[PDB]
């Protein structure tokens, strides 16, 4: 038994102003950070480290630099005190091959530039057609975030075209402004953009702009909708692609030669040569196959036997492994055989938003993997030709992405420089130094170095309850799961405190993780919340097999996930969190467990805030509905999916469910909600609805910002005090 | 000192339920009618009333009649019984010159068919260049609903020609779905669309179509931007039409030749006659000048002596009067000078909405006004010649028009069909019979007889508390001012009830008015409401002097009014009214005056509803927003009236403001309630926001109606009950 927690109520005036006091605050919790990290070897003795930051006083980006004093990192070799670097100031690609040569994307067109001149670009006769910018759905979903390849050894640049007359508008705006130009936007079951690659081909300043052969991926992929990723191979000549089925069932990479490029004729065992272009390795589901950034062709050994090698990822009940993949072709030019070398044990997952940094004088690949803990990244070395392997960061300290397809910042020979965090602990920039040995085959290292930004203030002395880092056992399914609570600020052991239950639970997204992005929520612990975050079935990193329980069964799997982890809390806590006055919050895909989650348990559930809901999924995207919901489009399925059948389960009584929405809202759109609104005033629901005119898919602007977390707040306490 | 009345407060579904059951009950109050009323002498000896109903058991319409059995009725000269007529069952003009010539609009373009086959149609290569349909603008605000007319005696037919290029656009759908056509909406401060008169003149079957020469209205009206009437001159010779400057403070009437056509070759005191195109009347006043369908040619009585003549209405700082306007040229075309004769006392406003009955046999004119009382209308005869005036239905009974621009089915010989209506009665279809006397100008009526539709169910006999109609004087202009109050259901006299005060308050509307409207806030008497209504300044059927008051001042003047005459009902209601519990709800112009009247008086009204409410008038559209503003625009003015000021003056605590709005409101654009929703995120202002994403102005859908009421008075409850 426990006591009730006094709530303290307040008023929306109050909540404003303490929404507008901590974001002060919260950004106090901080300091300048920079926003990219590379090192370059200037000189055979001397490493510099690079990094994009603000000048000192504004928001101005510029980049800055510190060299790395090797000779004394190297002797860094045991745990001593750490040595500061700081950092002083002072689209587009230059080609490996030759620095006099620059190509970029301007206005979505390709162009290639000499010395300041350009000598060559695509043109387009509409909006809809595109050169050098990834169609928007292979952007958006399947996370490719360029369109431009420059080959290491020659003076050869590869693109993507796109073509997307045939996708469907979604207007907005306001309702009597006038009209502006229509968004292209696939819907599920509907036609997506058209995609090809095409070259330029430089040849002393002369430039040839040459298409593929339109067949050339379909003849081996009958099923091919995306490219999904592209690039060159090694030496420049060859180009292999990555190609995925509708539903991304089906995946195969396929390497493509010069000679399939429709070029004009100026231009152009028994184991053969890449004859024309095949498949070097393919792949099936059952389900779905993920995309990844770990595609990387390896040198050949042998010219004359020129095997197909590189590193690729292949996905398990368990896991999402790197894999040396290699094949041979017959004389013919067709796969007899792929191999599918692991190199990790299943058990764990690479971190597929990270590319991979692969040495050839050594054979190493350098990666970021939940080999630790499924809560945890950390970087990881393993060699290509044994399977042998190591971890070079320290368990319990997470590695971080400051981006998506992002890049470690790894010098092969010295070290890293990369940013850690944990969840006590603000992300910090820090450099590990490589140690090798005779008679061995991996490096270890020691962390040597942090590097901060000059110019600026130091890190701040933070003060706060760490969170709760909790992992259970599923009741039901034996799964594992993980969990976090932030504590409120004056917390009492014996009393019992209200219920801010924060769901997302869609796929591709993981909320309980061992970095500092927690600290947002210490406005509601000041409050009296307890925040708890769960994940779920379908959450990421974890392997397919976890993953696949959502396949066509979205709202009704990763909801009970939520309810069962929430209880089950409950009793490890102790009993001081109270099941009589939760609330359930969520955005995007939580919108939409948070409307499932009431609609279900209205029993568990007091109250929802639906922000940025989805409520039918025939309104959604086609790569990410697809994927999960199958392939044709299926009435029954998507029905039991969306909200509309959960409508009449809402709650009859006022002040349980809000609705947040933005009206420019480009990725879940307006039209959910006024699905959603039109079926609550059919079925006589209430509900409270705030929206924000001047507003995406999450709220920006400062002022939006407050006032939507005062709202959600009171709301809140009107929902529990009762 | 009163008893404060015990309020029940009940649950959301419950106020569900008493929506839904009232309308079922709403729709007993009344019987089937019919939507037109016209009487047509078929012999000499007999008078057919026909009208437009529904056929028994359906929603099918059809043309009904009757034959009044005139002799019957004519000796019906006393307060006998009345007797009953059963009627029973069984875009487009026919030429009054010719019955074998029709013409009609079609798609927005102007047909003429002889026999069933079209012989002549106009046509555009645009849907932004429109004939026979009058402007949006025109339609909307100065309320023409037809741009089709054709000559008398002669077989030539008058039509607008209409130009929307220039027009601004307005986007109307839901965010995220496909585009459709922009609706073409001119706005404060921006372009109208261009209009011109042509002619069809068919000879034999022949037609030519032919363009008025441009300068024809221009030259003589220099400051003109609208045709807000138009048609035929006496014997089809001459067209004349009513034109208005932008503000519409200037006016006048413009009558044209044929000779000012461009046509084909082929067919193109010393007082004068029609040179030309010429003024025949001018109007200027300091504020704006209304418009009506007062406009009647009447027929010269010396073709020697054209003297120019026709029926017209002058506007008065006191009502708005029909007058006898003659005129005469010089023998060089242009007006020497003008009469103005009135043919009634300024203490009364014509109804502006109806069309006049003219004889010539006998000068009498009918036409319809206030003549017993600001809230009535009656029916009324005057003699043109002489002034001689009388009213020929009795007073404390209010005649109905069933639409704007409507017609009285007066027959001139024997009598005429209407609906009648009160505040104690609901409409009913009655038949007056004239009496004629030797000696006298002006007929007399008597009451004979009652019209129904046959087939269907009598009329209910209905108990409520009947309206207060109340008169008082304001302690601030000394100007007279109506309102009403309806009782609550069960009523105490010595207890006091919460107060539900509903505004408009904004020109061309009366709220206060002897009819059976009220019949529908019946609903709201039910739970215990007292229901006010209050007319103001700006209001309506008095005068320019009274509606003059909110020129460059909406949202000063007409707040006051409102919120004294509740106090003073008050008074004069021995204090049940309960000032503590004050809620205020209006809809378009009354959803303005919701918000100026709690951001401006936060002491009297503990909530607003404003529904459609206009927040900016820049917003808005031009012929309604710049009468009342003035042109050219002014920041100032604009800004003063806006509600964006008033933002900062809006409750802080929640539960005070509610805003309810359409999303395909093609009237009051949801772009102003967006302007409305950022103003308020910005000021950290607390709004509860119900959205209709299928609805338009008002809300029209059963459902959707029921949901929309339940809302409004859960709200109420929550506002009061404190």
């Amino acid at each position: 038994e426990n006591e009730p927690a006094r709530f303290e109520t307040r008023s929306f005036s109050q909540l404003i102003d303490h929404a507008r006091s901590w974001k002060t605050e919260v950004r106090g919790m901080t300091t300048q950070g920079f926003t990219k990290i590379s090192l370059m070897r200037a000189e055979k003795d001397r490493l510099n480290m690079y990094a994009i930051s603000s000048v000192p006083g504004t928001n101005t980006q510029s980049i800055f630099s510190v060299t790395i004093p090797l000779e004394l990192v190297e002797k860094a070799q045991v745990a001593d005190r750490k040595f500061e670097l700081k950092l002083k100031s002072g689209s587009a690609k230059v080609c490996p091959a030759d620095s006099s040569l620059l190509a970029y994307v301007l206005n979505k067109q390709v162009y290639i530039e000499k010395n300041g001149k350009i000598i060559h670009r695509t043109s387009s006769n509409s909006k809809h057609i595109t050169n050098g910018v990834p169609s928007y759905i292979v952007q958006e979903e399947l996370e490719r975030f360029e369109g431009i390849w420059w080959s290491e050894s020659k003076t050869r640049l590869l693109y993507e075209h796109v073509n997307e007359e045939k996708v469907a508008e979604s207007q907005f705006g306001v309702n009597g402004d006038p009209p502006v130009a229509p968004m292209k936007y696939p819907r599920a079951g509907t036609k997506n953009a058209y995609s090809t690659l095409r070259m330029v081909i430089l040849e002393n300043g002369k430039a040839y702009d040459v298409p593929l052969k339109d067949e050339v991926i379909y003849k081996h992929c009958p099923f091919y909708e995306y490219i999904t990723r592209a690039g060159f191979f090694s030496d420049g000549t060859t180009v292999w692609v990555q190609v995925m089925s509708r539903d991304q069932a089906q995946c195969s990479l396929l390497l493509i030669p010069y000679t399939d490029f429709l070029l004009p004729e100026e231009l152009g065992p028994p184991r053969g040569k890449l004859r024309g272009t095949v498949q070097i390795h393919k792949a099936r589901n059952d389900y779905w196959i993920n995309t990844h950034n770990a595609i990387y062709p390896l040198k050949i050994t042998d010219e004359e036997h020129p095997m197909y090698e590189f590193i690729y990822c292949l996905e398990k009940p368990n896991g999402s492994c790197l894999a040396l993949i290699s094949a041979e072709l017959d004389q013919n030019g067709y796969c007899r055989h792929t191999e599918e070398k692991l190199l990790m044990a299943e058990n764990f997952s690479i971190n597929k938003s990270m590319g991979i940094v692969v040495d050839e004088v050594r054979e190493l690949v350098y990666y970021v993997a939940n080999e630790s803990h499924p809560t945890e990244w950390n970087i990881c070395v393993s060699h290509y030709r044994t399977g042998q392997h190591a971890q070079l960061t320290e368990s319990g300290i997470c590695f971080k992405s400051e981006r998506a397809n992002g890049k470690l910042a790894l010098d092969l020979d010295h070290g890293f420089a990369c940013y850690m965090t944990s969840v006590g602990s603000p992300a910090e920039c820090r450099f590990y130094s490589f140690r090798w040995k005779e008679n061995e085959v991996l490096p270890s290292t020691v962390y040597a170095a942090n590097i901060t930004v000059s110019g600026h203030p130091g890190q701040p002395d933070l003060h706060f309850d760490s969170p709760e880092m909790i992992e259970f056992q599923s009741k039901k399914t034996g799964l594992m799961h993980y969990a976090m609570i932030l504590r409120p600020s004056n917390f009492d052991p014996y009393k019992k405190y209200p219920v801010f239950h924060y769901v997302y639970g869609g796929p591709g997204i993981q909320i309980v993780h061992n970095d500092f992005s927690w600290i947002q929520y210490i406005r509601f612990c000041r409050l009296g919340y307890v925040v708890v975050f769960i994940d779920n079935r379908g959450s990421a990193h974890r392997g397919i097999e976890f993953e696949r329980h959502i396949h066509k069964k979205m709202g009704t799997v990763e909801v009970e996930d939520q309810v069962e982890g929430l209880q089950m809390l409950a009793e490890r806590t102790g009993g001081f969190m109270d099941m009589s006055r939760v609330v359930v919050h969520g955005w995007s895909y939580g919108g939409y467990m948070a409307l499932q989650m009431i609609a279900k348990h209205p029993n568990i559930y007091r109250a929802a805030i639906a922000g940025g809901a989805v409520s039918d999924w025939r309104l959604y995207d086609t790569a990410y509905t697809e994927r999960y919901m199958g392939y044709p489009l299926e009435e029954h399925v998507y029905g039991a999916s969306s909200i509309t059948g959960l409508v009449e389960k809402l709650p009859d009584e006022p002040n349980r469910l809000m609705l947040v929405h933005g009206l420019m809202d480009e990725n879940v759109h307006f039209a959910h909600l006024t699905h959603l609104v039109d079926e609550c005033i059919k079925k006589g629901k209430w509900h409270e609805l705030v929206i924000f005119p001047n507003e995406r898919h999450g709220v920006r602007n400062n002022d939006a910002s407050i006032y939507l977390d005062a709202r959600m707040m009171y709301f809140a306490q009107q929902a529990i005090q009762g």
